[PDB]
């Protein structure tokens, strides 16, 4: 039978309706004290649940006295609920759950070896949470767990490659908003937010997987394909009035890593899927939300410049009206500039001129002209006006040296 994320005979999953501890298994736990704890963890009341974890976290602190409590039965059961606690909408629950597991790995080093394939992927997923207040404490705990040995952590991304990729597949492909959140106790909005947060983590975890591994594309190609072919990751490229741009930026990073590692030239279909969704995205950037999108504008421009290098700007052909789409994006983006912005524009210019994407005098020059005009009116009110202005003139002066050629 398919055990999902499990490797010790029981099913581990992120959804709410399977992968739960067997009542007869729970009743085999060493102590009645553990049974009450697990009984409260399986309840919804956040208060009693938060208290259950606290009790559990303390039992593990005084591990020497309660070593027999944390036997194979305990680990089996825990491995199943842990996967569910780390998607709790209360970060308190998520923090403690990650802490407990990391503690067990430390207090049980060689006696927990069977379960590393079931714990390490979820531990690392915790370190990949966009919320720094969750990911950083998890990383400090994990780091300490291996005595601050850097190579000992880097080894994890290699050793547990397959399981990590399986966890991503689980999140992106096998699960969705409605299986991750129970509609009985969650509104559509909370479910959207819950999935958003989890899949965002999975993208960052996927990024780190590419960074730490050169031969990631070769070993698990088939699985990488079903992950990157799904519509779930690329859905994070949708701006929303309530959401911030952290997930958006994460996807931009993914596209960048996939291209630099040469995965994109090897999979033209995933290329066209990412570029198309990225171009659709630009059209949703308007004056209404420009202040919100402001901090990613340089990243967008920098990404488009990198992708333009691919076979003399072939990506633009994936949509005949892309030249027009870039035009409306540049015209809007210059109404909310920031450090790095004009640097990235020049990057875009420098690359795209190699096939004369946009007219030098009719489209490029008016852009630079209207930019400085706004800068002079707004500034020098706030920062980083000074930096931004200097950056503009530096890039514009380089742009201006090609005027002779036309
Ligand atoms: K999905």
């Amino acid at each position: 039978t398919d055990l999902g994320l499990g490797h010790n005979g029981v099913r581990i999953s992120l959804n709410y309706f399977d992968g739960l501890p067997d009542p007869s298994l729970l009743n085999s736990l060493y102590s009645n004290e553990l049974k009450l704890i697990f009984k409260s963890l399986l309840k919804r009341d956040e208060t009693t649940k938060e208290k259950a974890l606290m009790d559990l976290s303390n039992l593990i602190s005084d591990f020497n006295q309660n070593e027999y409590f944390f036997n194979d039965i305990f680990l089996l059961c825990w491995s199943q609920i842990y996967a569910k606690l780390i998607i709790s909408d209360y970060k308190v629950i998520r923090l403690q759950s990650h802490q407990i597991t990391i503690m067990l790995v430390k207090s049980l080093r060689k006696k927990i070896s069977k379960f590393l394939k079931d714990f390490i992927p979820l531990i690392l997923l915790g370190t990949c949470e966009l919320d720094y207040s969750v990911s950083k404490p998890s990383l400090n705990e994990l780091t300490e767990c291996f005595n601050k040995d850097p190579a000992k952590i880097n080894a994890l991304w290699a050793v547990f490659q397959e399981q990590l990729l399986n966890l991503v597949k689980e999140i992106v492909v096998n699960e969705n908003e409605d299986t991750i959140s129970d509609e009985r106790y969650s509104s559509k909005e909370e479910s959207e937010f819950r999935y958003h947060r989890v899949i965002a983590s999975a993208v960052l975890l996927l990024i780190k997987l590419f960074v730490h591994n050169k031969d990631v594309s070769e070993r698990n190609s088939s699985s990488l394909k079903v992950i990157l072919s799904d519509e779930s990751i690329w859905k994070l490229l949708n701006l929303k009035n309530g959401q911030n741009t952290n997930a958006y930026e994460t996807v931009l990073r993914l596209i960048d890593v996939l291209y630099t590692r040469g995965y994109m030239p090897s999979h033209k279909n995933i290329m066209k899927l990412a570029v198309k969704k990225l171009l659709k995205s630009l059209t949703h950037i308007t004056s209404k939300n420009i202040l919100k999108v402001c901090p990613v504008l340089p990243s967008i421009l920098n990404l488009l410049a990198t992708l333009d290098d691919y076979e003399d700007g072939t990506i633009w052909s994936y949509d005949k009206s892309s030249k027009e789409k870039v035009l409306k994006f540049l015209s809007v983006s210059r109404t909310s500039p920031s450090p790095g912005f004009f640097n990235a524009v020049f990057a875009l210019y420098s690359s795209t001129k190699r096939h004369s994407f946009l007219d030098y005098y009719l489209e490029w020059l008016p852009f630079w002209q209207k930019s400085v005009q706004r800068l002079n009116e707004k500034g020098f009110s706030a920062r980083n006006s000074a930096e931004v202005l200097n950056e503009f003139w530096t890039n514009f002066l380089k742009f201006a040296e090609d005027s002779s050629e036309e």
